[PDB]
C-alpha cells in the first residue's frame, strides 16, 4: 500500500498533520451474493437497514433506501456521508450486525487543529484509486518530496500552537467586526526571525477542505501591498544615517507640489514650522518628501534596495513574491516615501524592521526547524539565525527606535489606541489606499484603506515583532480607520508576552 | 494590475484556455452617496431592488434583502453569485436602471470547451486580492511561469479538438453504462507520439471548478496501473527475439505451481498441448510462464527494463510516476509476465507499444507542440518526434504484430467485439486484479477487474494508437467483463480513422 506520509510539527512536538485510518461504509446489495452461504451476505431487510444506518450517518432513511435501490449494480457507497467515518462509527455499525454492510479502512490526511495556520500547513490531496496522498498548498505541497514515502520524513515547524490560538482568535474578531477583503497577522521572535505565528483571512479548513482554492496566495510570502506609511521608517533610517535628519531641526510642513499634483499632510494645511521629531509621530507626508530630497533620489533607491526590497527574501515558500520598488518618475519616488507605488511583502517588512533591534542587521525570516526522518534519524536540514544583511548603524537603529517609541507615546500620539496596559509598546501605524485590480486608479469609498500596524514589545529591546493589516473593511470602514489593526495588535500583542512570561 | 495570461491552444489553433473579461455585482446602499446628487446614487427601494436583481442572479429576494440590509455598511456584493457575470447579464442589469447598482469588469480565466481535456489542461486559480491567476494543475500549472506575465506566452498542444470529442463522448458512454471507479482512453499518432486526444473520469470542469481537487493524478503520466494482459506483447517481443516463441511450436497448457501457487489459465484447464501462437490468441498465462523460463529469469527483467518500464518517460508532465517491475521473487517475476504485481503508466504503455509500428523504435510520447510568445514572436520551446530506444529489430516488431492481428482477427479470436465495420482493427486485450489501496490484497467481487485494450488501426501500418482501459466497474460489471472497453474503442478509433481521412 502507500508508505506513511511524514507529519508536520510545530515547534513543541504538538501534531499539525498527520496519516490517521478512517473508514468507508459499503453495503452489499445484489442476491447473487448469499446464493452459496448459510447466513445471508447482502442487505434483506433495506427499510430496516436504511432506518438502523441513519443512526450513525448523516443520512436520512429515504436515501439511504434510494441508494440502497440502484439497479445493475454489486455494491453501493453513500457518497461524502459514507466515508472519513470514525473508528467508533465503526463500531456502531458492526454491532448492528446488518447482512452485507461493512466498514474499510482508508488513510486520511488528518488536521488535529482543524482551520489552523492554514495558509502556512497547506493540505495533501488523496488520490482515491492508491491512496496517494500530495501537498497541493503551503509546507505539504513545498515539502512532499520529504513528507512522502519505509515512511516519509517530518516536518517541524517554528510556530508555537499557543500563540498561534491567539492569532486565530484575533483574527476571527476582525472579520465579525471589520469584514475585510484581506487580513493577517503575524508573529516574529525579535532575536531571531522565527515565525511564531502566522494567519490570515480569508483561509480555508484543512481538515474538510473548506474554501480551499478559493485564494490560493500566501499573503506572508506570495501576495503583496501598498505598505502605506509603515513604510517611513526605512526613509526615516536612511535620513537618520545620512545626516538629514535630526530630531530638532524644523521644516516647512503643508504640502509638496510634485509633477503638478498636490501631496498633502492628512490635515491639508500642515502645523507650520515644526520639529522633524513631531513631523514622524504625526506621520508627516512632507517629513519624507523633504527628506527624500535630501538624501537624494539615486541614493534613495539604493537604500531601499539595501533595506531588501524590491527582491525576493529566499525563504522556502514556493513562489516568493520580489515586489518591487517605484522609482520610475518623481511621482512615483515621492510617493514611495510614504509607502505608495512600492509594493512589498508582509515578510519584507518583517525582515526590514528586524534590523532596528539587532544593531542594524537585518534577519532573515524563518519558519521550518527541521526536516528529519524519525525511522533512520537522519536530519535533512535545520533551520537557524542568518544575517539578511546589515544596512544601517547600530546608531541608526537606537535613533530609529526613539522615534518609534514616541509614535505611540507622544503626547501627541494619534496611536494611543495600540497601547497595552502593562507593557511598553512601540511601532509604526499605516493607511494606505488599495489599487483597483481593474480600474487603474485607487479604490474609492469613505474609507478604502490598507490599515496596519508594525509593532514591537517591550520596547527598545523587544522580544517579538507583530506585523498586522487589514485591507478594505466592508464593515465599520469608519472605525477600521480610527482604529488601525488595534483590536487585533493587543490581543495578539498582551497575550504573546504574558505566554513568554515578560513581567507587567 | 495583471498582464494577460497567456492562452493554450489545440494543434489547429483553438483557443482551450484564455483570460476574458466578467462582470462582479457592486450595489452601494449608504444615503450619503446620492447626498449631493438630485438622483439617488444609492439604493432606496431595497424590496424593488432586490426582488428585480433576483431575475439575473441565483439568489432569492429574501436573501438579497438580507444582504442589502447590513448595516455599517457603504457597499455590499453578492458572493459568489455576484460575480462571474457575462456581458449578457450586465446589460440586462444596467437596463433596470436601479439607484445605487453598479457593474465591476473582473478578469476571469475562460475554457471555451469546458470539461474538455480538463486534467491535461488543467485549471488556474484567481487570488482575488491582486486577480493575479495561478495554474494548479496540468499545463496551466505545468506551464505557469511562462503563461504569466507585458503579456504572457502561449502554449500550444498538440490535441485535435476534434478528435478529443470523440474521446470526450466515448468516456462518457462509459460511465452511465459501467460506473466505474476510474477510466482513461488516449488517442497517440502511431508514426510521431504524438497525442491527439486523452481524458479520464471521474475528472473536473476546469471552467467552473466543479469537482476540482477530487482526484489530482492525471490518469496518463501519475497514476500507476497492473497491466494485465495487455503486458503480454513484450514479453512475447522479448521470447521471439530471443528465440524461445515460435509460432507453431507446441507448449503444455493448463497450469504452472510457482512457490506453492497454482496459477492457470483462464479456463482452467487449458487446451492440452497448443501452439504457442494459438496461445498468445487465447491470451494463455502459462504461455508467457514458460516462455520466461526458456529466456531466463534475469534476461527477462533487462527486456522490460529496455522497453523502458520502471523508469520515467522523461516528458512534461509533473509529477511523473516511474511504476516499477516487480521481481522480488519467482511468484512475482511469474505474475509480471501477464502484467500482474508489475505497475505501469499509461504513457510507458504507450511507449513501448509503439516499437511495434516504427521498426522496432520507441517514440517518446509528447503532447506539446509550442510555448512562444505572440508579441515578440520568441520561440522557447518546440516538441518534437524522439526515438526512446529500439529494443527489438524490425524483423521481431513484424512478428510481435501478426500476432496482435491473430488477437482480433483469428477465426479462434476471443476479442471480435473490438472489430469495426470497414477498418481492419489490430490490439491486445487486458483484464487485470487491481490491488486494494488499504490492505494487502486484490479488490474482491464478481468481476474486479481493470479492463483494457491496446489497439491500433489500420492494422501494420496504424495511423493511430488507441489505449483505453476502466477500473473497477460499479454498475454492469459482467458486461465489463465480457466487453472490455470495446463501447469506447470503437467509436473513439471509427470516429477518429473517418476524421483522418483512412478509406473504409
Ligand atoms: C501613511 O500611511 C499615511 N497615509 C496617507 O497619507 C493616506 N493617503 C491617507 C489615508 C487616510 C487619511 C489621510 C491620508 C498616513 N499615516 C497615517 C497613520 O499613521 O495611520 C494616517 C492615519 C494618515 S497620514
Ligand atoms: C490478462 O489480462 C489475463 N488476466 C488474467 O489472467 C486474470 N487473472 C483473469 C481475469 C479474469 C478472468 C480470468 C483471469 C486474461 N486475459 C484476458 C483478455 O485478454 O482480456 C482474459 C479475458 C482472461 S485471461
Amino acid at each position: 500500500q502507500q508508505p506513511e506520509r511524514g507529519k508536520i510539527y510545530d515547534r513543541n512536538g504538538k501534531v499539525l498533520a498527520e496519516d490517521v485510518e478512517r473508514y468507508k461504509l459499503v453495503a452489499v446489495i445484489d442476491k447473487k451474493a448469499s446464493a452459496n452461504s448459510k447466513k445471508p451476505r447482502h442487505v434483506v431487510d433495506k427499510k430496516e437497514t436504511a432506518k438502523k444506518l441513519s443512526t450513525v450517518i448523516d443520512m436520512k432513511p429515504e436515501e439511504i433506501e434510494k441508494r440502497l435501490s440502484q439497479k445493475k449494480a454489486f455494491q453501493i457507497e453513500f457518497g461524502r456521508k459514507g466515508t472519513n467515518l470514525t473508528y467508533q462509527d465503526k463500531l456502531k455499525i458492526e454491532k448492528m450486525n446488518l447482512p452485507g454492510i461493512s466498514l474499510l479502512p482508508e488513510t486520511e490526511r488528518f488536521y488535529p487543529n482543524g482551520n489552523f495556520a492554514s495558509h502556512l500547513i497547506g493540505r495533501a490531496q488523496k488520490n482515491p484509486d492508491t491512496g496517494e496522498l500530495k501537498g497541493a498548498l503551503g509546507v505539504e505541497k513545498i515539502f512532499d518530496s520529504y513528507l512522502s514515502g519505509k515512511r516519509g520524513d517530518d516536518v517541524h515547524l517554528t510556530i508555537d500552537s499557543n500563540i498561534q490560538v491567539f492569532v486565530e482568535e484575533a483574527l476571527d474578531g476582525m472579520v465579525e467586526r471589520y469584514q475585510p477583503k484581506d487580513l493577517f497577522a503575524v508573529v516574529m521572535d525579535a532575536k531571531t526571525g522565527e515565525i511564531l505565528a502566522y494567519s490570515q483571512r480569508p483561509t480555508f479548513n484543512p481538515e474538510t477542505g473548506k474554501d480551499f482554492g478559493k485564494k490560493w496566495a500566501n499573503d506572508l510570502y506570495q501576495n503583496t501591498y501598498e505598505p502605506g506609511s509603515t513604510f517611513k521608517s526605512y526613509g526615516l533610517a536612511a535620513a537618520i544615517q545620512e545626516g538629514a535628519f535630526d530630531p530638532d531641526k524644523k521644516y516647512k510642513s503643508g504640502h509638496r507640489d510634485i509633477m503638478g499634483s498636490r501631496i498633502s499632510d492628512w490635515n491639508r494645511v500642515g502645523w507650520g514650522e515644526i520639529p522633524m521629531s513631531l513631523g514622524f509621530t504625526y506621520s508627516s507626508n512632507t517629513l519624507m518628501m523633504h527628506l527624500q530630497d535630501l538624501v537624494g533620489a539615486d541614493k534613495m533607491k539604493s537604500w531601499y534596495e539595501r533595506f531588501g526590497f524590491g527582491k525576493s527574501t529566499k525563504g522556502m515558500f514556493d513562489g516568493e513574491a520580489p515586489g518591487q520598488i517605484g522609482w520610475s518618475n518623481e511621482l512615483q519616488q515621492k510617493t514611495s516615501s510614504f509607502g505608495q507605488s512600492t509594493t512589498v511583502t508582509p515578510v519584507q517588512m518583517l525582515q526590514a524592521q528586524s534590523a532596528f533591534f539587532n544593531d542594524g542587521n537585518m534577519l532573515k525570516p524563518w519558519f521550518v526547524n527541521s526536516v528529519e526522518n524519525p525511522v533512520s534519524k537522519r536530519q535533512f536540514y535545520k533551520g537557524q539565525k542568518q544575517i539578511a544583511g546589515k544596512p544601517i548603524t547600530k546608531d541608526t537603529a537606537e535613533k530609529v527606535e526613539k522615534q518609534l517609541d514616541l509614535v505611540v507615546n507622544s503626547k501627541k500620539s494619534h496611536a494611543a489606541n495600540y497601547r497595552i496596559d502593562g507593557y511598553e509598546v512601540e511601532g509604526k501605524t499605516g493607511t494606505a489606499q488599495v489599487a483597483a485590480p481593474n480600474g487603474g486608479g485607487y479604490v474609492k469609498g469613505p474609507n478604502p484603506y490598507f490599515v496596519s500596524f508594525m509593532g514591537d514589545a517591550p520596547k527598545k529591546n523587544p522580544k517579538v515583532i507583530v506585523y498586522a493589516g487589514m485591507s478594505l473593511a466592508q464593515k465599520n470602514d469608519q472605525e477600521a480607520y480610527e482604529l488601525g489593526v488595534s483590536k487585533a495588535f493587543k490581543p495578539i500583542m498582551e497575550n504573546t508576552l504574558k505566554y513568554l512570561n515578560v513581567g507587567k
